[PDB]
């Protein structure tokens, strides 16, 4: 089984506990033996910053502390996203898919999960819409 790096937990914790990051992206390491942190989005990074950097032909995971000015205040939703574009190789797909539960259970505190397999699914509308699911 692919191991989740504890650094994946530390960064998720900095976001969840300290609001230190807008989002965190994760990818497998070189040996595909552990998922490691890839991109630490700071508090002012936009959803666009997160999105534009997603590999079109490779998978990734992400926590996006999606923010709102909505009814019951200004809300924050810790959204875990599995990015698995249909154009990724089967090996990449298989790996990310096969290891999603571990990262999800390691990341105690997720609030919304979404799976995006294309441009429209990873769009800001798809995600923002589901963020207040």
């Amino acid at each position: 089984g692919i191991a989740v790096s504890d650094d994946c937990v530390q960064k998720f914790n900095e976001l969840k506990l300290g609001h230190q990051h807008r989002y965190v992206t994760f990818k497998m390491n070189a040996s595909n033996t552990e998922v490691v942190v890839e991109h630490v989005g700071g508090p002012n990074a936009t959803y666009e910053d997160f999105k534009s950097q997603l590999p079109e032909r490779d998978c990734r995971y992400a926590i996006f502390d999606y923010e709102f000015q909505v009814d019951g205040g200004q809300r924050n939703k810790i959204t875990f996203i599995l990015w698995a574009p249909d154009s990724a190789p089967i090996k990449s797909k298989m790996m990310y898919t096969s290891t999603k539960d571990s990262i999800k259970k390691k990341l105690v505190g997720i609030q919304v999960e979404v799976q995006a397999t294309d441009a429209a699914e990873i769009s800001e509308d798809a995600v923002s819409e589901r963020a207040k699911k």
